[PDB]
């Protein structure tokens, strides 16, 4: 943290932070959520971290260097180290990885090494090729060296993203799936483990043996997992959260504008809330049907009826303002309600879905106020403009990615959050074989659209090629698209540090500051 000349600093440096459900896991390798990236960035440090405003900035690396942006040196500080005094070294990110790319791990983030484009990940996630393929090497302990098959141009950005930080060799070989436990963990961050209770609390405490020890400033930081919005604004309000999660109940969200405004905080954010739908399960794999779905949504009375929180109808996946997104604005969306219904019904009609025979679907979502609320707006607004009959079904936040992976749903609430300001951060994901597709979505003129983006060498041609893929996305109907986000969220007046300039949310507790009050 970086405290202002002046500010008096509490006697008690502690933080409490809402963190919307219980995470997944610790493991690095093992995490795709926002929830278990927001614990992750205090325990692990990798090659690249955000600065407060959100700039990738150096981390463990402290400088580096590319050759035709293909190869990508890193040199690391030499002071950097584990929780236990052992120092980090180029190796560490060297197997690291390896592990992330190796199948035997089944990281669901193992295509984040496609997306950067490594040397060789296709043929180890493949199986063809063993995981000491990939095209990283340490030069010497400090000195991190990566290749790439092809130019990218923006590589370093996707580097603060928790699947790309170090695991430490000897806990994970030592101990397996139990290594993260708080006796056998070790970390690099800022914070350690202190005490992780299943559905109660994370407990994380100062890691003396961090690099930049001594601008931390907060001793220890408690993470919940309340999945309730309105129970995380009453826990803020009885004075024992100090920063809520971001995710905002409709219930009493207004209420709060009006009575407590120097608390309530709107910023961009680049996340766009969806239906997803499944692809491949019959009659979803009907475009027609798809179609129809996204038509008869009426996004006018989601967001600014029912929600009316500063969102953003979206007619896309990748929002708008993401850095390089220059997207066409689709016929449809310029429609008015009762053309995009009665081409809807038109639709459906035509799928063989009738008066007598009404397509019925299960809607899944994560356990939530907001999203109940939203999905049962939107049940009726489906209902009463196609007659669809839908079946609204909730599961915990673990069990409701694992079922998404699966394929086991019909359509499901949905939202992606940009890991790099780049279009590829959210259009990487509907290529075929993403580790992170789903949508179930498969199509080969996608996937060519996206290839194409690395051999052309300029920012317009790439961003007009970005813009066809969202249209051939659009065209094929493979999500229903519903609004943008903006981070909202309650912060205590006596929490410093926090801008709110970030459009991808990276806090790091190492950053705050609790003003005394």
């Amino acid at each position: 943290a970086d405290v202002p000349a002046g500010v008096q600093l509490a006697d008690k440096q502690t933080l409490v932070r809402n963190n919307g459900s219980e995470v997944q896991s610790l493991d690095p390798h093992k995490i795709e959520g926002v929830p278990e990236s927001n614990v992750s960035r205090d325990l692990f440090e990798g090659l690249l971290i955000s600065d407060v405003e959100g700039h990738p900035s150096p981390g463990v690396a402290e400088k580096w260097e590319n050759k035709d942006f293909k190869v990508w040196t890193f040199h690391l500080r030499e002071n950097a180290k584990w929780s236990d005094g052992t120092p980090v070294t180029a190796h560490d990110f060297v197997y690291s990885w390896q592990r992330l790319a190796d199948p035997n791990t089944a990281s669901p983030y193992a295509s984040y090494l496609q997306y950067g484009h490594i040397a060789n990940i296709d043929d180890i996630i493949a199986g063809k090729k063993p995981a000491t393929d990939l095209g990283v090497k340490a030069l010497d302990d400090h000195t991190f060296e990566v290749t790439l098959s092809e130019p990218v141009p923006y590589f370093y950005k996707l580097l603060v993203h928790p699947s790309v930080s170090p695991v430490p060799k000897s806990a994970v070989e030592k101990f397996g799936d139990k290594w993260t436990q708080p006796a056998n963990i070790v970390t690099n961050g800022a914070y350690k483990l202190k005490n992780w209770v299943v559905n109660e609390r994370i407990v994380l405490e100062r890691n003396p043996q961090y690099w930049d020890n001594a601008k931390t400033v907060i001793n220890q930081v408690t993470y919940l997992p309340i999945s309730s919005e309105v129970t995380d604004v009453n826990r803020y309000r009885s004075g024992e959260i100090d920063m809520t999660y971001n995710n905002m109940p409709i219930e009493l969200f207004q209420k709060l504008k009006k009575e407590i405004p120097n608390e309530v905080r709107v910023d961009p954010y680049l996340c766009t809330y969806y239906y997803e739908i499944n692809n491949q399960k019959a009659p979803f794999n009907d475009v027609r049907v798809r179609t129809a779905l996204k038509l008869a949504l009426d996004r006018d009375i989601i967001v600014n009826k029912v929600k009316n929180q500063g969102d953003l109808p979206a007619y896309s996946y990748t929002p708008p303002y993401t850095d390089g997104a220059k997207l066409v604005e689709p016929e449809w969306f310029k429609w008015s309600q009762q053309k995009r219904n009665e081409e809807a019904k038109k639709l459906l009609a035509e799928a063989g879905f009738t008066a007598d025979k009404p397509l019925t679907f299960d809607l899944l979502y994560n356990t939530s106020d907001l999203h109940k609320k939203l999905a049962i707006a939107v049940a009726s607004i489906w209902k009463k403009n196609l007659g669809v009959n839908v079946n609204l079904e909730n599961q915990e936040w673990k069990t409701f990615l694992d079922t998404r992976h699966q394929g086991t749903f019909d359509v499901a609430r949905a939202g992606w959050c940009a890991d790099y300001n780049e279009p590829t951060s959210f259009l990487n994901t509907m290529l075929s074989d993403s580790s992170n597709n789903t949508a179930h979505y498969k199509s080969p003129a996608f996937d060519k659209l996206i290839a194409d983006t690395l051999k052309v060498a300029d920012d317009t041609q790439r961003s007009e090629l970005y813009a066809k893929a969202e249209q051939q996305l659009d065209k094929d109907s493979a999500i229903v698209p519903v609004y943008y986000y903006v981070n909202a969220r309650l912060v205590k007046p006596w929490v410093g540090g926090y801008t709110g300039k970030d459009p991808l949310d990276n806090i790091y507790v190492k950053n705050l500051y609790i003003i005394k009050h």
